[PDB]
């Protein structure tokens, strides 16, 4: 499932890398609004 | 936190767009252990 899957890969990553894969979800979020 | 805040913003995309949040994470995990 994505959400338990990604939240798998985090735990792996440090707290900058972490925050690249929010923003990309803010990025997402914003481009499903433009649908 | 970032995970709880990547979930949240995950929880309002479609599964495409999970998807690409998921394959971010797994990239970010691959620089982060060639590092």
């Amino acid at each position: 499932e994505n959400i338990e899957e990604t939240i798998t890969v985090m735990k792996k990553l440090e707290e900058p890398r972490q925050k690249v894969v929010l923003d990309t979800a803010k990025i997402q979020l914003k481009e499903q609004d433009e649908q």
